[PDB]
């Protein structure tokens, strides 16, 4: 019941083809002239929302009826499927863990004398995720008003199973945006190791410079002998070509294509240089693409599984389909954000020893390592919070713990960008814990 | 011939070049032309 029911009901009307075809003369509408009922089709031929009930053109009496009915049918899928590693039934944590290179040291005899039990200890860092999604799709079928709306159980059995197949497409669906919100976390974080370029679909010369630095950084990436300069632990990551993912956007394809591509005579010297994937694009300002490997996505399944019910009093029934699975993202990858906009100067402070547990009265020797995006170099601040009095820390990064602490230890590596009223200062930090020590007391220690 | 592009430049440049065959009002400027294209230095 609705009563008042135009057929331009949203509609803005760019000229009034009715009216434009009979006022025409050589206004390219005359071959329209020679149709004889196009009024009739200009009316309600581009689809009508709401129906009303048109009585029947012979006996006015009758109705027009409804003679055939189009299920519609859509089966989303995920582009980014291929980036889940499986499924984890059992247990709540997974442990990425990572030895890492050492620092060489120098032949010295003299010094080794006293040093050849000395127990230095290896370079592991340690990364724990842990399920995160946990969320399920609602759905209420009423089987017995739906119906109404039909005359035929053909249709009627049809138009059930899409509801149902609704559910699954809310599942991948969402499985895809919160595999781009991993992305869009990891950059608000900043984690990934930025490369500044100028924004393409602006110029061809503005592409052609992107895609320099993009075949440059898939090859800087995967040289036999690492680097650092691309992880968020900053650890040594040799990564390989074929692990090697882009995950671009719709708009540099094409325009790859047409600008580069076609005009290229050799066209793997001018293509990107790994796996390309295209979506929609990164909600993030500043976000084109991104280059990672697909030992960075870590999606891990734990949970699905469609239950139903049936309400008795009202007849419906409900679906739940839950999912619950594991969303996170190594920070051992190369992960490799094209950023196209202003960013800062420093996106992140990476302090060597995240986790330290040095002993009351000791020493931790701290290296912090600054992710720049310019040339200028930063000096470091550091800093210790949350001890007491005696707990003091050098300026290259040496802690050295009271006679007297107790207390859960934090170190910063500050670095500031801006001036004074603007302060802007970005800071790494690690955690020490104390465990109290024996044979002490009294005083002039 | 030593183009300097400035910066802040996003327009196509035609590097010219003519020579003077001919005289006062009667010039007859024989040219040659580059296309010039701009790559940005972000």
């Amino acid at each position: 019941t609705f009563n008042d029911v135009k057929t331009s009901l949203g509609i803005t009307e760019s000229y009034d083809i009715v009216n434009a075809i009979r006022n025409s003369q050589g206004d390219n509408f005359k071959s329209y002239v020679p149709l004889a009922t196009a009024n009739n089709v200009a009316e309600v031929g581009a689809g009508i929302l709401i129906n009303q009930t048109v009585q029947n053109d012979f006996i006015t009496s009758l109705v027009d009826r409804i003679g055939l009915v189009v299920i519609r049918q859509v089966s989303l899928n995920n582009p980014l499927k291929k980036f889940k590693k499986g499924q984890i039934p059992l247990g709540r944590t997974i442990e990425e863990i990572y030895t890492d290179i050492t620092k060489e040291k120098q032949y010295d005899a003299e010094e080794a004398e006293q040093k050849v039990f000395e127990r230095e200890m290896p370079n592991v860092k340690t990364l724990f995720h842990e399920r995160n999604r946990q969320g399920f799709y609602h759905q209420t079928i009423q089987d017995d008003s739906l119906k109404t709306a039909f005359v035929s159980w053909g249709n009627f059995e049809s138009f059930v199973s899409s509801i149902i197949n609704a559910i699954y497409n809310s599942a991948e669906v969402d499985e895809y945006e919160y595999m781009k919100l991993l992305v869009d976390n990891y950059y608000s974080k900043g984690l990934f190791t930025t490369v500044k370029i100028d924004e393409p679909t602006s110029s061809t010369g503005a592409l052609t410079e992107f895609v320099k630095k993009m075949r440059a950084t898939a090859r800087k990436l995967t040289l036999p002998q690492g680097s650092r300069d691309w992880n968020s632990m900053a650890v040594r990551t040799r990564s390989y070509m074929e692990d090697l993912h882009l995950i671009i956007d719709a708009d540099l394809e094409a325009e790859l294509d047409v600008d580069v591509l076609a005009k290229a005579f050799n066209m793997n010297r001018t293509d990107f240089l790994g796996n390309v994937t295209v979506i929609d694009g990164f909600a993030s300002t500043g976000l084109e693409a991104v280059l990672v490997d697909k030992d960075w996505f870590m999606v891990y399944d734990n949970l699905h599984k469609m239950e139903t019910v049936r309400n008795p009093r009202g007849l419906y029934w409900n679906y739940y389909y839950h999912v619950w699975q594991t969303l996170s993202v190594s920070r051992f990858a190369n992960a490799v954000a094209f950023v196209s906009g202003d960013v800062p100067a420093v996106t992140q402070v990476i302090v060597s020893p995240n986790i330290a547990a040095v002993k009351q009265g000791g020493q931790q020797q701290f290296t912090a390592y600054v992710r720049a995006t310019n040339a200028k170099d930063h000096k470091v601040v550091w800093s210790v919070e949350g001890g007491s009095t005696g707990t003091a820390i050098t300026g290259d990064g040496l802690l050295s713990v009271s006679g007297n602490e107790d207390n859960q230890l934090t170190v910063k590596a500050t670095v500031d960008i801006g001036t004074e009223d603007k302060p802007k200062l970005v800071v790494g930090e690690a955690v020490v814990s104390i465990r109290p020590n024996n044979a002490s007391g009294g005083a002039q220690a």
